């Protein structure tokens, strides 16, 4: 679709001063006809980038110059202090009137919430060769992150809940595969794939080629979600459709943090109470960790205050000069917006947000790259488009325990923990999930007594976790997971006695009035949320149950999934109560 001469015009353009991409056409004919398909592919690839990126490859290159220039100086702000609008969430594990009030208000708002999942990233770190959303939240049920979010959203927002997943060339096909394999039926799901952008071989923004002689490419960061949304249609823009259907909020979540289903209702309630246009999910931050800081900022001496995330790496550089937790809250990138305000800023900017570049240098001396570098962007930087004059931007501070990402391999985690840092590995992610259920259930009066000692040690005796007792209630059973919803499952919790070594798995419409459990038990009820619940009374269950042991340093059934957590559950015995 591009003029054979239009390709020639772009090639000439790219050789001009300030663009200087001649090294791309080294040893080429004069015109387009004489070029092999492998050369027209590149020249075409360069031409098409225009519909993927504002100003095409020429502007990409200019932007690189502008960013790389800036990448020899020290980041600095004229001013930095605490954001004016910061609110502290009540504890997730105390059923106070306030918590009850916030959960109820927040849970009602879930009916009018659009959900967005950014899942284009690889997280090269883990020891896991498949996509992050295919990781199990926990291995008792092996429910994937993808299923976990989607089933929760359809539970709180109905089957027709609006749901966006951003994929990339790294995750797209496997994400569609998983959707199909899981038999997930989500009528208003939209899968939007972010584009690839070019890499710079050097500090002069010369485009990088690979071995086969083709242009090297990477995605442009989680920042692209806003433009994908802006350009998406359902001949009507997606966001118009949402607004017309009466949707009032939009929430952005990341690929491996199961905590979001707990924090989100509270954030919605507080946004409403405090009229927040944008509401950053925060936690108290420990000095070293890879989460940004929520700050009130002024980049230059004359500017207006601007509430925004300052990334950990940048705060690390801003810190050591310009003047047990950090002075400002840590931002975990569950982002909660008032939909109408979100859309207004989206329409103004076309979803375009500030960009940056962060080259990894080979040595400490030269502007020489250890690997090619591309321009990036952060989805949270849309905050910069919300002036303090026109908008209310704030943070809600939750318990650190509510932030449970799976980011690090066991070896990094051991290294992190050895320096007293957060592990954020698969083992602590699964263990945190089980403990979270237990804290919530105790909050409504379930008498769980259990040891705090670890039961298995991972990463060559670096640290231990514990798993038991394991209690996992599905979305039909637990509905939204609010404390009121959990109380519906256990109407008389003082009669339910689950031993510390037990496993209780509950699926479908179930009420448990009274139970003595020493062992493992699955209880299944009607999958139809609107059916007559299967009620359990005076149940007494005892069997060998389950156990856990470490994968030893030494017909193998161990998968990467087992290996990245360093232990395996042995699912020895299991009673089943169906009906
Ligand atoms: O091109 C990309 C890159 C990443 N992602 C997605 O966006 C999230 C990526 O975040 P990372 O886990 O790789 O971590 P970041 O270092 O990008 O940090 C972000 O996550 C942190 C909390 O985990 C803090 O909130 C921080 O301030 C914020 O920038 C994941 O769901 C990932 O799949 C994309 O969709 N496209």
């Amino acid at each position: 679709n591009p003029s054979n001469s239009n390709l020639q015009a772009l090639r000439e353009e790219l050789c001009t001063p300030g663009l200087d991409q001649g090294h791309l056409f080294e040893g080429w004919p004069e015109t387009v006809d004489e070029c092999n398909e492998r050369q027209i592919a590149l020249l075409t690839d360069l031409y098409m980038f225009s519909n993927m990126y504002p100003g095409g490859v020429a502007q990409y290159i200019r932007n690189g110059h502008e960013l790389l220039a800036r990448e020899s100086e020290e980041v600095d702000f004229a001013a930095l202090e605490m954001p004016p609008l910061i609110f502290e969430a009540p504890s997730l594990h105390r059923r106070t009137a306030e918590r009850t009030a916030l959960e109820n208000a927040g849970t009602a708002m879930l009916c009018k919430t659009v959900f967005v999942l950014v899942a284009g990233g690889l997280g090269e770190r883990l020891g896991y060769s498949s996509i992050k959303v295919s990781l199990p939240v926990e291995t008792a049920t092996n429910t994937t992150y993808l299923a976990y979010y989607l089933r929760w959203a359809q539970r709180v927002g109905g089957k027709e809940v609006p749901f966006v997943i951003m994929t990339s060339d790294d995750t797209h096909d496997r994400t569609l595969q998983l959707l199909r394999e899981l038999q997930l039926e989500v009528p208003n799901l939209h899968v939007l794939k972010q584009g690839q952008v070019f890499c710079f071989a050097d500090s002069a923004a010369h485009l990088a080629l690979d071995e086969t002689g083709k242009l090297l490419r990477k995605p442009h960061g989680h920042g692209d979600v806003h433009s994908l949304i802006y350009n998406a249609t359902v001949a009507q823009p997606l966001v118009n459709d949402w607004l017309a259907a009466g949707y009032e909020s939009i929430v952005f979540i990341q690929d491996t943090n199961a905590g979001a289903t707990i924090t989100i209702p509270i954030s919605l309630a507080l946004s409403a109470e405090h009229s927040l246009d944008m509401n950053f999910t925060c936690i108290p931050r420990v000095p070293k960790e890879p989460i940004g800081l929520l700050c009130r900022t002024k980049k230059n001496s004359g500017d207006p205050w601007l509430v925004a995330n300052v990334e950990y790496n940048v705060f690390a550089e801003v810190s050591r000069a310009l003047n047990g937790f950090s002075p400002f809250p840590g931002s975990v990138n569950t982002l909660v917006f008032k939909l109408s305000s979100y859309v207004d800023r989206l329409r103004e900017s076309h979803g375009i947000v500030p960009e940056f570049i962060n080259p990894k240098y080979s040595d400490e001396t030269r502007r020489s790259f250890k690997k090619p570098a591309r321009i990036e962007s952060l989805m949270q930087d849309i905050a910069l488009l919300f002036s303090e004059d026109d908008y209310r931007v704030g943070g809600t501070v939750f318990e650190r325990f509510s932030y449970q990402p799976v980011k690090n391999s066991l070896e990094e985690a051991a290294g992190l923990v050895a320096q007293g840092n957060g592990a954020y590995c698969a083992a602590t992610g699964e263990a945190a999930f089980y403990e979270l259920q237990r804290r919530r259930l105790k909050a409504i009066g379930l008498p769980l007594f259990y040891s705090s000692q670890p039961e298995v040690t991972v990463a060559k005796d670096a640290f231990g976790v514990r798993l038991f007792p394991i209690i996992v209630l599905d979305t039909v059973c637990a509905s939204s997971g609010s404390l009121d919803d959990l109380a519906r499952v256990f109407p008389t919790p003082e009669k339910v006695h689950i031993d510390q070594h037990s496993t209780l798995i509950v699926e479908g419409r179930v009420i448990i009035e009274s139970l003595e459990l020493y062992g493992a038990l699955t209880i299944r009820g009607p999958t139809d949320s609107m059916a007559l619940p299967h009620v359990v009374r005076n149940a007494v269950v005892r069997n060998a149950g389950w156990s856990v042991h470490a994968i030893l340093s030494l017909d193998s059934r161990l998968s990467e999934v087992d290996r990245i957590r360093g232990f395996v559950l042995k699912k020895t015995a299991m009673a089943v109560m169906d009906c």
